[PDB]
């Protein structure tokens, strides 16, 4: 740990959503992936470690953590995974903390 679960996490995510390496990619700069694609890839990431509200859909950014945290974790929206792209634009606000997970997840 940390590297091999989340390499274990990221190879599943990209199945499920439909995400190409190129989409997800765009992260290595610090940007959020935009693609429709990459969107549910965040939300499939929430789901398997459990973040996911089964009440209301909102991300449970404190159970995720192992003064912002309880704003970006009431964002609910008609689509999961605009809620889980929404909440990381709220709260992975910075671009160090995207990079971040960004080489942690996708680089080798
Ligand atoms: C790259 C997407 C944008 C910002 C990151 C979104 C949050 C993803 C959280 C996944 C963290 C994986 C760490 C799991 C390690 C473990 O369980 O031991």
């Amino acid at each position: 740990r940390y590297k091999k679960p989340a390499k274990m996490l990221h190879e599943i995510c990209i199945a499920e959503s439909g995400a190409s390496e190129e989409q997800l990619r765009t992260c290595l700069d610090g940007t959020v992936p935009t693609a429709p694609a990459a969107k549910c890839y965040i939300h499939c990431l929430f789901d398997k470690i459990d973040v996911v509200d089964e009440a209301t859909g909102r991300i449970l950014l404190d159970r995720l953590l192992y003064h912002l945290t309880r704003e970006c974790s009431h964002i609910v929206t008609p689509d999961k995974c605009e809620t889980a792209y929404e909440t990381v634009k709220c709260y992975f606000n910075a671009h160090d903390e995207v990079i971040k997970f960004c080489h942690l997840l996708v680089l080798e």
